[PDB]
């Protein structure tokens, strides 16, 4: 059991420390908890893989873990919850736009059709994670500004309107922020970003949204589990 | 005939070549300016052209790779781009406690590592480092064509890829990585880490892939059911 107890003691240590705090050396810890030095080494390496600690020269220090978000139709806040992390969303702005030729094609609406755009910043533990710009065919969502809690999951709101998320199509690229994106996200011109572009489709294969998400690479990891059979 | 005409043009143009102005193209093919404008704009979305000031120029397209169990070279072939793999090195390792856990092998078990660089149209795209449980693949190092698909070779040995687990991170290259990929310390990269599992859910590999962000786009098509 001494190998299980050391892992629990490191978790308890972690609860009380700040980001950047160094752990005692591996040998001191091992002796504190009557386990091998290699046992402490391994538990620290597991924390590191979990994003909860990082190396600083010879030392292991407390890190702010990246949110590990599954690719698919799940939620940003649910992903962070799963890791014991506190995520939120902040309204940047609603914008009323119209669909140009390209966007009309993506959403399968008429050229000129009304588009409602929601822009929000995603946060975790007091720091900015990403900027989410969702363009919606406005005709599909009357009252959305009225019925929608802008801090909540838009996907849950869309599901509550009888619209099921049946198919998503993502592109994932790297990027750098422009001046506005950098200011919104506490970043600079050199900060590495993920740039995802999504179109979602409902049970009738009718487009739900086109969503652009620009995430700071230092605050986000994406995970994707694929099966051969389906 | 306008998306086709532009395709025909791109065929003959070099990276960096500027198209004629929107109005000229429109008048050349007897279509509206808006029609030319839309076609160039979706060519831009496909990554095949890019803006340079007031002009639109031919771009080197990013390879569009579906996440999953398909082929890198097949993906590039889908876009009419030539793609290949070049041997860096084979290495003989032993599994540490972490890797032994990942591969479901004993600690100390022999590990055969294959490192290769991925190229498209003469330029480097990525560094692929595959760690294999050596016991699973007798004779691989001696016989395998390192330019070919390792996934095809593993399947040829009776091992089907059934499940894959990817993590995707951003990264910057170290000195060696920068040298291998024609990059510098500031070049944005994708760092992908995969574990793949066979028909019995036994690990096949642990694969690290470091790609130049300027040469790679990942795509994912997901279904609810």
């Amino acid at each position: 059991l001494k190998h299980q107890v050391v892992r629990a003691e490191l978790d308890r240590m972690l609860d009380g420390m700040r980001i950047g705090d160094p752990f005692p050396a591996e040998r001191e810890i091992a002796e504190q908890f009557e386990v091998a030095r290699e046992t402490v080494r391994q538990a620290l390496r597991e924390l590191l893989i979990d994003g909860r600690v990082e190396r600083r020269g010879r030392t292991t220090v407390v890190a702010r873990p990246k949110i590990r978000q599954p690719l698919g139709m799940g939620s940003y806040t649910e992903a962070a919850k799963a890791q014991g992390l506190s995520a939120g969303r902040i309204l940047v702005a609603w914008s009323d736009l119209t669909a140009d030729e390209v966007l009309a094609g993506v959403l399968g609406v008429d050229v000129g059709a009304p588009v409602l755009q929601l822009e929000r910043v995603l946060t975790t533990d007091g720091v900015r994670v990403g900027l989410e710009t969702t363009k919606l065919p406005a005709q599909r969502y009357p009252g959305l500004r009225e019925t929608f809690d802008h801090e909540a999951s838009l996907y849950a709101e869309i599901r509550s309107r009888g619209i099921a998320f049946t198919r998503t199509v993502d592109t994932i690229d790297t990027a750098l922020p422009d001046a506005r994106e950098a200011a919104l996200l506490g970043a600079d011109a050199r900060t590495p970003m993920f740039l995802l572009n999504r179109v979602s489709y409902d049970q009738d294969d009718v487009a739900i949204e086109q969503r652009r998400s620009l995430y700071r690479g230092d605050r986000m990891t994406f995970t994707a589990v694929m099966h051969a059979k389906n």
